[PDB]
């Protein structure tokens, strides 16, 4: 019960930030979870041998691709801790609990591959889930972990609390979906412009949690402008393994997956800033004030990639 983790003062201070970027000692990332969790929800929150025990069960069931890891899964629960921090009284406690694990668990035994690949390779899970095919998979995933003796860590929950933190976890990780998101941020704009957004109505909540995902799980381009550069390194060398096995099915993969295509990349990136981040911070910084330093962060990356282009660097 007495029992903190507590980080060395640089990492305790810098964790607070949104830029912050977890290191690359894989054996510190289950320790800095924990921390966030008893900041963030309390020590009382899980029961820390269950929740050390589901981290590990986690952690194994990520695969040894180049981005979709066991390191974006603790990067993007570190965004969301950093939201959660910055709106301190906006959440309640079963959405503090829940968003967390939902975060570490979004990604859950990830390929290296998109839903269009699924379904253009016939693959099993392109059966199974017509839609969202590997977010509905990453959900399957975190309940067979749950389920797994000595890691429910919901356990203390009544059955109602339960039914609803589980709830909260599956539109989170199914809202990781980018094909939703667009909708998603159409919606909230429209409601924060006409000024019928109401964080008391469940369906507004559920499309605000469906933006911070969206947020966190982009989060590479609101860090310094190193950690963006070579977090796009590990996307691509994903993307273009993809566009790869596309030309394997006769099948030419979108610009963006094809490696013969890397000159355009400074192009394409100032395509998705425009087109997906910069709106995404936009719309989240309207709706929750505090978290503008992210939209600080991603315009200054635009600015950069500008730069890439103008042959500054
Ligand atoms: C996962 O989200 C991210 C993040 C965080 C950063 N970068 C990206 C890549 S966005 C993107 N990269 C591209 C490269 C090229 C084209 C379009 C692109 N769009 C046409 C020519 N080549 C994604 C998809
Ligand atoms: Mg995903
Ligand atoms: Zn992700």
């Amino acid at each position: 019960g007495l029992m903190q983790f507590t980080l060395p003062v640089r990492l305790c201070k810098e964790i607070e930030l949104f830029h912050f970027d977890i290191g690359p000692f894989e054996n510190m990332w289950p320790g800095i979870f924990v921390y966030m969790v008893h900041r963030s929800c309390g020590t009382s929150c899980f029961e820390l041998e269950k929740l050390c025990r589901f981290i590990m069960s986690v952690k194994k069931n990520y695969r040894r691709v180049p981005y979709h890891n066991w390191k974006h899964a603790v990067t993007v629960a570190h965004c969301m801790y950093a939201i959660l921090q910055n709106n301190h009284t906006l959440f309640t406690d079963l959405e503090r609990k829940g968003l967390l694990i939902a975060c570490l668990c979004h990604d859950l035994d990830h390929r290296g591959f998109s839903n269009s690949y699924l379904q253009k390779f016939d693959h099993p899970l392109a059966a199974l889930y017509s839609t969202s095919t590997m977010e509905q998979h990453h959900f399957s995933q975190t309940v067979s972990i749950l389920q797994l003796e000595g890691h429910n860590i919901f356990s203390t929950l009544s059955s109602s609390e339960y039914e609803q933190v589980l709830e909260i976890i599956r539109k989170a990780i199914i809202a990781t979906d980018l094909a939703l998101y667009f909708g998603n941020r159409k919606q909230l704009e429209e409601m924060y412009q006409t000024g019928s957004l109401n964080l008391n109505n469940q369906s507004h909540r559920d499309r605000v949690i469906g933006l911070m995902m969206t947020a966190c799980d982009l989060c590479s381009v609101t860090k310094l402008w190193p950690v963006t550069k070579l977090t796009a390194n590990d996307i691509y060398a994903e993307f273009w393994a993809e566009g790869d096995e596309m030309k394997k099915l006769g099948i030419q993969p979108i610009p963006m997956m094809d490696r013969d295509k890397k000159d355009e990349v400074p192009q394409g990136q100032l395509g998705f800033y425009n087109a997906v981040a910069i709106p995404c911070y936009t719309t989240l910084t309207q709706i929750l004030p505090p978290t503008e330093p992210l939209l600080k962060a991603c315009r200054d990356n635009l600015s950069q990639w500008e730069k890439v282009i103008r042959g500054e660097e």
